[PDB]
């Protein structure tokens, strides 16, 4: 019943977007066609926050907060809120949209974590107060999708933990995104326009480079992104003979766990790509353009690449690594052929 | 006989600086008073390169590449070199300084890391060809400090590895830093200027925010930096029960390894602080200012916090975390006292 997505903050926004008549997966995320490889690597000394070279993929583009805001006409703002206002803010944003409330993994019992606050904070959506008097929270992640009840005393201790490693004390992402009367009638028109703009940015294939204290950040867009991602990922093939050793030292197991974590982050981004391309596809079908474009299935290609990364994460072989590369190259070729076909039909 | 530092790229620059008559630890690094805490956390979605909330410390400030280029009047440039121009580039750079040659860990046999390219690339300084035809490479890291012989065939194969996860194929940092005759007499004069400017920056205690595909990067200068660091590091005290536990999942074992790694990187930055503060002490004495600071020894307090961090790796418990926090606060209060007194004498 509740919407979900590979990224918890994305599925959370999908539930809030349904409150106000917006189809996030089809009209917002499906309207932003993007493909981007990113690298964090050594740049100019000093860069103290650069712990390791890191490469990942992203099909999010500008991201849903940028597109959801300018499409509906509203705002998506981050804010730290004092402890007394939180309940008032949660009740208030329910009118013009909703709230994404940040939480350590330790505070969500259904996540089972309990003994660790996670690497990154979690996100849930307050969904009113039950007749019981406790709060209803929606979990946006696909694995733990559904509604969960929390007492007000527990909700307030969760939003203000001590200690606070993730700095989430009273953190709130307010979604004032209820479109006006005319805006709701213009939704598919703007989705058609955003679909064309994203495909143009995709085929422009711009590059970029910035120097930060966390390292040099390189990114490449468009059809070249996934082939460039595959070529860079070949450098981590040393993990396969390493992981095959049960005769491992402590420091060596750190490199294995770090390399495995890099492929877990990649696997989640491949799952989002499949989720996004399926929304792009439901939008093309809704615009009455599926017949003109053809029967290409970029969402299924990204789904197979997602399965390959899952299989590589569970067991780091050279064959599983090579199987991920083939699934990624196939997904890249279907992507650029579908993008070129779809842009021509949109004129 | 061979210079070294806790950071390999810093010890490499110290050796190159000695070639041109510049004392890097005393004049360049010791003249840049700096103290800054850095945090990478969740910012505006999406941030695909943000893998974890991360906090670290840095006493490098602007860093040696900027200051070395400033005072000497030369340049420190990064550049990729084709395979047929690398040797001549290494020879031509030695006249005006030297080259920082980027390298995989498995390319340096003395590191005993043939199984992995390392989390980050390594840096060596070529020191010319030996009469037998082999190349001399200077290792700048304190634990492996020395000079190693490599064949020219192994040198070219090491500088152009395939695959190339760190993207160090023919990457060189050229140091054209030979000072002119008139400028060489101004070094200690310019070092006094840089020391006063650094102390002023440290007492301004500015803070900044930047949004970045790798997360939100926040920093804070000044005497508040180390106290603010201790307050954020308390969020990682969950690592004491999580480690030494036995029912570890693959994900929970990853949290322990990434937390252990966070304090390993922090231990190195503390080692640089003691190395940097000691360079200031030898700079204050030679400039004739040691009487104003009396017996204050921030180099001594930062060395103790470094040793307390080394003890935290061997045994990760609550008594060590509090001991590290204790030595961290003591080094912070000694720093601000030394800084205010030294800046006042410079009036």
């Amino acid at each position: 019943q509740t919407l979900h997505a590979p990224h918890c903050e994305v599925g959370c926004a999908a539930n809030v977007a349904r409150r106000v008549g917006v189809d996030l997966a089809r009209q917002v995320i499906g309207a932003h066609w993007a493909s981007r490889m990113l690298v964090r690597e050594v740049g100019t000394f000093p860069q103290p926050l650069l712990d390791r070279t890191q490469v990942t993929f992203s099909a999010q583009g500008e991201g849903w907060p940028a597109l959801l805001a300018r499409m509906t006409g509203g705002e998506v703002t981050s804010r730290h809120v004092p402890r007394e206002e939180l309940l008032s803010t949660l009740h208030a944003d329910r009118a013009e949209g909703g709230t994404l409330l940040f939480m350590e993994d330790r505070a969500c019992p259904w996540l089972d974590s309990a003994h660790s606050p996670g690497m990154l904070p979690h996100v849930v959506v307050p969904d009113g107060v039950a007749p019981d008097g406790s709060w209803q929270l929606i979990e946006g992640h696909s694995w733990w999708r559904g509604r969960y009840a929390m007492s007000e005393q527990d909700l307030l201790a969760a939003s203000y933990p001590d200690p606070d490693p993730h700095h989430v004390a009273g953190r709130v992402l307010s979604l004032r995104i209820r479109p006006s009367a005319e805006r709701a009638a213009q939704l598919d028109t703007l989705a058609r326009q955003e679909l064309a703009a994203g495909l143009r940015t995709y085929l422009a294939a711009e590059c970029g480079e910035t120097e930060t204290p966390a390292g040099r950040i390189v990114w490449a867009n468009g059809p070249q992104s996934v082939p460039l991602l595959v070529e860079r990922l070949r450098g981590w093939d040393y993990l396969c003979p390493l992981a095959a050793r049960n005769d491992l030292s402590t420091e060596h197991a750190r490199d294995v766990a770090l390399g495995r974590y890099l492929f877990l982050a990649l696997t989640d981004e491949l799952a989002f790509a499949a989720y996004a391309r399926a929304g792009t596809l439901r939008l093309v079908e809704g615009l009455g353009l599926a017949g003109a474009v053809g029967g290409l299935r970029p969402d299924e290609a990204w789904r197979l690449a997602w399965r390959s990364g899952q299989k590589l994460y569970r067991r780091l072989d050279r064959q599983n690594l090579s199987a991920l590369f083939s699934a990624l190259e196939k997904a890249a070729e279907v992507d650029v052929e579908y993008a070129r076909r779809l842009l021509k039909e949109l004129k």
